[PDB]
């Protein structure tokens, strides 16, 4: 008969569905695709697509609900077809704005928004961006917003990605890429002592850096204070022209270009 059949959705969207359907043999002058939500009491909207394509795509629509898609083709020039129609549900909202909280050398922290569909939880991946490495995964409750991803390494580039769980599929992800920071100096340890110097050495972290940063600081008295810049194959620091008798903080950055560890720190008393 002059009815479109197997009129089916092949591809859905959050905000599109993709439907097609058998062509007839004999041609058709054009189409009359109406839709609307399953349900709701608002108007239809509807257009027309020629006779020589079988396929239409229905834009502009919501996520995560149940939508009634109608079919007419029209031969007169006029004489419409009986209708055929499908339902189909759209697929559910993503998070949005996901937010990087916290950097580390192994971990970090991310919130985001709500998605604005029903969720019954989260599924958070990290992957490394260039490096194949493997992917983690994580999941949270439906009133999570935040996560933090344990286990990475320093100064990694990796992708986080945040899907909305719902038993009518699930949703696309939202991404954002963060780089994980590099390790402390480890064992700050204090050589030696005269009344104007400091020497300090330290173990240098796993990652190849571009220098250090080295300051001392009186915590209690007041007076000058001393900044020196290392060069990346450095163990060890002397730092002179301080004052006698005075309570010296001394911290020691790890710098990879952009990239600043967390200090490692001590503190010491120059000689009498």
């Amino acid at each position: 008969s002059d009815v479109p059949r197997d009129l089916e959705v092949v591809a859905a969207t959050p905000t599109s569905l993709l439907i097609s359907w058998d062509a007839p043999a004999v041609t058709v002058r054009y189409y009359r695709i109406t839709y609307g939500e399953t349900g709701g009491n608002s108007p239809v909207q509807e257009f027309t697509v020629p006779g020589s394509k079988s396929t239409a795509t229905i834009s502009g629509l919501k996520p995560g609900v149940d939508y009634t898609i109608t079919v007419y083709a029209v031969t007169g020039r006029p004489a419409s077809s009986k209708p055929i129609s499908i339902n189909y549900r759209t697929e559910i909202d993503k998070p949005s704005q996901m937010q990087v909280t916290d950097v580390q050398d192994n971990s970090i922290s991310v919130k985001w928004l709500p998605s604005s569909s029903p969720v019954t939880g989260y599924r958070v991946t990290t992957t490394p961006k260039n490096g194949p490495g493997p992917t983690k995964t994580k999941t949270a409750g439906p009133d999570q917003t935040e996560m933090t991803i344990e286990g990475l390494q320093p100064t990694v580039e990796y992708v986080v990605s945040v899907y909305a769980q719902n038993p009518s599929g699930e949703s696309q992800p939202l991404v954002q890429t963060a780089v994980t920071t590099i390790p402390a100096p480890t064992d700050l340890k204090f050589t030696q002592g005269t009344p104007t110097s400091l020497s300090a050495q330290w173990t240098p972290p796993n990652v190849q850096l571009t220098g250090y940063r080295v300051r001392v600081t009186p915590k209690e008295k007041t007076g000058p204070m001393k900044e020196i810049n290392l060069a990346p194959d450095s163990s060890s620091v002397v730092v002179s022209g301080l004052m006698v008798a005075t309570k010296y903080e001394v911290s020691v950055y790890a710098l990879k270009d952009t990239l600043t560890s967390r200090p490692a720190q001590g503190v010491v008393t120059t000689l009498e």
